[PDB]
Order: C-alpha cells, then sequence, then structure tokens
C-alpha cells in the first residue's frame, strides 16, 4: 500500500471521497463531469454488488476507471463535494 493511490492523498482528503463514493447518487455523482455516464450507474452498482469502497485504490476494480482516470475522478470529487 506504499504504492497505493491512495497515498497521494491524506487520511482526511480520502476519508471526503470515500464518503461521497460510498453515498451519493448517481444524479449526485454526474455533478462531477468525469462521472458523466456510465461510470456514475458503475460505481453506484458496484458498491451495491461488492460493498463500500474502503480505500481509493479499489476504484480500479469499477469498469472505465483506470489509474489516471481513477486520480483525475477523486481530485474532481475532493474539491467539488
Amino acid at each position: 500500500p506504499e504504492n497505493a493511490l491512495d497515498k497521494l492523498f491524506s487520511s482526511e482528503q480520502q476519508a471526503s471521497i470515500l464518503h461521497v463514493l460510498n453515498t451519493a447518487s448517481t444524479k449526485e455523482l454526474e455533478a462531477f463531469r468525469l462521472l458523466r455516464g456510465r461510470r456514475s450507474i458503475n460505481i453506484v452498482e458496484h458498491r451495491e454488488n461488492f460493498g463500500p469502497f474502503q480505500n481509493l485504490e479499489s476504484l480500479m476494480n469499477v469498469p472505465l476507471f483506470k489509474y489516471k482516470s481513477t486520480v483525475q475522478v477523486c481530485n474532481s470529487i475532493l474539491h467539488h463535494h
């Protein structure tokens, strides 16, 4: 986890992003431009079938997320939640 995506964020920043990923509706997620469309549905359905996100790296398990796009999504949620 020393090389985890999560290490790019402080613990409080990580908690703030995870809270949104774990509680926002698809409509609320689509307010983040990078999540408009299928990504928003994917986050909500993944958390329902696999559980709430415990770390940000876990977003790479969601279709349509890669490392770079995960970082960019998290940076947007951090600033605009």
